[PDB]
């Protein structure tokens, strides 16, 4: 277990000795991201914003993560008024702005979120530039390769949560009848299209395998290439250069300490090699689907924006998502709306970076607090559908159903466009549907209650569910909405 630390240490001996105090501080920052301090955030708030925050039901919000909710709730307690022991519209906007300022400074998370596209205007300019400087300086530190003397004499190990690659499959990976076992069925789906993988940040790996901690059932075993650059962090730990490619050599179920884990064997290869495979796939899926949809042969509609560790599945699931899409929506509705999207250079974007870092969003969303990360998104200004692979939509079974919901937004767009082409608007912004929403808006899904646009898209998704039960359910519980959507569909195919 410890017999190989010494020769890695000696290999990087000069490198470790020549490390500046600033270099060391940088590596330390990379390993331990800087959390926000409660008192710092509290003191920065005005007296009215303090009074507002302490009245807000934080757990009610839908855009705040678990982590962000807990931190804010702790602020509420520390803020002390007279009642202290010895969501609205105003409150939503406040929380959306405050969210941006309670994020820890996390270099590896910034790289993963952006997929290396660190110029993406998804964070405040000042911290965005600081990330850039740090990342550049880290790249400069990681200059010594593992070399021909050691690349095939060691394995590098990493434990990983399944939710990092796929939170959808991750919800069922563990056997529900026995948590020491892996669900063999869910295992097969995870492994099926896992052929390659990309690291856009700095992998922190060990020379000897280490016990998995909470919620880690994936145990990576990695061989580097001679050219792979790295740094020694002592204690048998390495930090690897960013932007490296990984070919998946084997995925197997293994037993350790009477618990079942998933072994992932991977070989480091040039990232350019993997990116070539992705481009050929984008070239292929576009040629295939232009023919199916009857689009011009030169149309670029489908785009792969992938940069992270489950890369091959993002590509392959695009074929599956679109097939289900074509199978559950009538062909003539699909042709009309897709052509409208294409007419505005709209895209179907499949990605494993967070959606605020997708150009088809942030180009038309300067306000960072108005930017959105989710499983799926539709942006009318760019007429694009965005689908985020790794995440898991709350109250949403799979990616295909998410996509259909997003296509509902597109249907919403085109229908409203047909009513008035130069003064274009959403059909859900018309008084007629607003009235329908005010009456039936609470009769479908919980999220459907949010606004007219989401109610429409939810009603649309459910109307095209493979479950013949759910369709009837929408007709019964939201008859006016059901009728309205069918009316728009008729309006579209006759246009
Ligand atoms: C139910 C459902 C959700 C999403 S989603 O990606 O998860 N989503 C809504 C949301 C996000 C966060 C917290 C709660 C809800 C986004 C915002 C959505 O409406 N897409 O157009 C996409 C598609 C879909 F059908
Ligand atoms: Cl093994
Ligand atoms: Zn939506």
């Amino acid at each position: 277990r410890y017999e190989k630390w010494e020769k890695i240490k000696q290999h990087y001996q000069h490198w470790s000795d020549s490390l500046s105090e600033e270099g060391r501080g940088l590596l330390k920052k990379l390993q331990i991201p800087i959390e926000p301090k409660k008192d710092d955030i509290i003191h920065s708030l005005s007296q009215e914003e303090k009074e507002l925050l302490k009245r807000i039901q934080i757990d009610s919000s839908d855009f705040l993560s678990t982590e962000e909710k807990e931190f804010l709730k702790k602020l509420q307690i520390d803020i002390r008024d007279s009642l202290s022991e010895e969501l609205s519209e105003k409150e939503k906007e406040f929380l959306k702005k405050l969210k941006l300022d309670i994020q820890p400074y996390d270099i590896n998370q910034r790289l993963q979120d952006t997929g290396g596209l660190i110029d993406s205007p998804s964070i405040n300019l000042d911290v965005r530039k600081q990330y850039k400087r740090d990342i550049q300086n880290i790249d400069a530190l990681l200059h010594q390769s593992i070399g021909s003397t050691l690349y095939n004499k060691i394995y590098l190990y990493e434990n990983m949560n399944i939710n990092n690659l796929t939170a959808t499959l991750g919800a069922d990976l563990v056997d529900s009848t026995d948590n020491t076992k892996i669900n063999r069925g869910i295992f097969n789906e995870f492994k099926k299209n896992f052929k390659y993988s990309i690291s856009s940040n700095y992998m922190i790996v060990d020379i000897n395998e280490r016990p998995a901690l909470d919620n880690e059932r994936l145990k990576w075993r990695i061989q580097l290439s001679p050219d792979t650059r790295a740094g020694y962090l002592e204690n048998g730990k390495l930090i690897l250069q960013r932007n490296i490619g990984l070919e998946i050599k084997d995925v197997q179920i293994i037993k350790q300490s009477e618990k079942e884990y998933i072994r992932i064997d991977a070989k480091v290869v040039p990232k350019s090699k993997i990116d070539t495979k992705i481009q050929e796939a984008q070239l292929n899926i576009n040629q295939e689907w232009n023919k199916a949809l009857g689009l011009p042969k030169y149309t670029k509609l489908i785009t792969f924006n992938v940069h992270n560790r489950y890369a091959s599945n993002i590509v392959e699931s695009a074929y599956l998502i679109l097939n289900e899409w074509k199978n559950n929506i009538q062909s003539d509705l699909i042709k009309k709306v897709t052509n409208y999207l294409v007419d505005g250079n709209g895209r179907f974007v499949f990605t494993d970076i967070t959606l605020p870092n997708i150009a088809e969003q942030y180009t038309h969303q300067d306000e960072i607090y108005e930017q959105v990360h989710s499983k799926g998104l539709y942006v009318p200004e760019s007429r694009s559908i965005l689908l985020h692979g790794p995440s898991k939509g709350v109250e949403l079974r799979n990616d295909s159903e998410g996509f259909i919901h997003e296509f509902g937004h597109a249907v919403d767009d085109y229908a409203g466009y047909l009513l008035d082409k130069n003064q274009s608007d959403l059909v859900t912004n018309s008084k007629k549907f607003i009235d329908i929403f005010k009456e039936e808006g609470s009769n479908l899904t919980s999220y459907g209650r949010t606004n007219e646009a989401e109610f429409f898209a939810e009603a649309f998704r459910l109307m095209h569910s493979t479950d013949h039960a759910e369709r009837l359910k929408v007709q019964k519980n939201a008859p006016k909405t059901f009728q309205f959507i069918n009316d728009q569909i008729k309006f579209i195919i006759n246009s």
